[PDB]
RNA sequence: AAUGGGUAAUUAUAGCGAGCUAGAAAGCCAAAG
């Protein structure tokens, strides 16, 4: 998905930077979101990165059904709006207090038993009713976005036939520069089932209307009472520049 | 003494054996969007 530019493409990088950094803020917000499904916190997930997010929960019914519902719900949105391209797969190896220096296979025979059960969901996604919606036909499409090869919501963003995902990625982008970055229900790229994103400057927060807000790079607490985010990112001028700035001042 | 004739050595020696400048640019594309 992050590597599908192309040659000819009408963005640069920004269609790469708000691309890579579009997902780990989706990472990001699946390890939030499946936390307050449960009761918990940021203090239950271990580690969150490209896209991998290791928790530590509870060893009981209610928590796993909640695991599956929410699986199933965050698929959903993912084939509603990219097409199986992207699928999260859980997994949950469940221990003791066997984590504590049968010392040496112990810890990591159940860390992995989370892997392994992550590799068999990799492997055969989805089920009956999910599949026979996909291949159900039933389109006269004439024409596609040309970045990713999908159908439905087609747009002329700068006279290019593009989609819904990869139009809100160009907005994202002249967005990707703030501090702020909020969710709202109905505005910018969406990142879960009645859930979407959207870049935002300090003193918009009153405009804005929001549910949950991330701040990117900080360190002081802040305002709005955000979770802090950590994306590492720089820019000393656009990429143009960085062949002419190659020479010494002589 | 005349008379017949020439005979030996050197066949090039000492050097420099290339130096410096340029080492791909400008367009299409990409950017500008
Ligand atoms: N948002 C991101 N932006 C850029 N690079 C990323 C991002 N997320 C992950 N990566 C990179 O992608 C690597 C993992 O690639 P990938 O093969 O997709 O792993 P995966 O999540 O298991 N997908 P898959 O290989 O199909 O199972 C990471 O080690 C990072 O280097
Ligand atoms: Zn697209």
């Amino acid at each position: 998905f992050i590597y599908n530019i192309n040659i000819a493409t009408n963005g640069a990088a920004k269609q790469l930077k708000a691309r890579s950094l579009y997902l780990d803020f989706m990472s990001e917000y699946i390890a939030d979101s499946l936390l307050d499904k449960l009761g918990l916190n940021r203090a239950n997930m271990l580690y969150v990165g490209g896209g991998h997010a290791y928790f530590v929960l509870a060893n009981t019914e209610k928590t796993v059904e909640t695991l599956v519902q929410f699986e199933k719900d965050f698929n959903q949105f993912l084939l509603a709006n990219f097409q199986t391209r992207l699928y999260v797969a859980f997994g949950w190896g469940s221990f003791a207090a066997k984590d504590i220096m049968n010392s040496p296979e112990s810890y990591r025979q159940v860390y992995q038993k989370a892997s392994r059960m992550i590799s068999k969901k990799k492997i055969s996604r989805y089920d009956y009713q999910t599949l026979m919606l996909l291949n159900r036909g039933g389109k006269s499409s004439e024409r596609e976005c040309e970045i990713c090869h999908s159908v439905e919501n087609l747009v002329s963003y700068h006279d290019q036939k593009v989609c819904d995902i990869c139009r809100g990625l160009y907005q994202f982008s002249k967005e990707i520069a703030h501090d702020h970055f909020i969710i709202t229900e109905n505005e910018g790229l969406p990142i879960g089932p009645n859930a979407c994103l959207k870049g935002v400057a300090f003193e918009k927060l009153s405009q804005e209307a929001f549910s949950r807000v991330y701040v990117k790079n900080d360190y002081k607490a802040g305002t709005v009472k955000a979770t802090h985010v950590f994306v590492g990112d720089y820019q000393c001028d656009e990429i143009y520049n960085y062949a002419a700035l190659s020479k010494n001042e002589n």
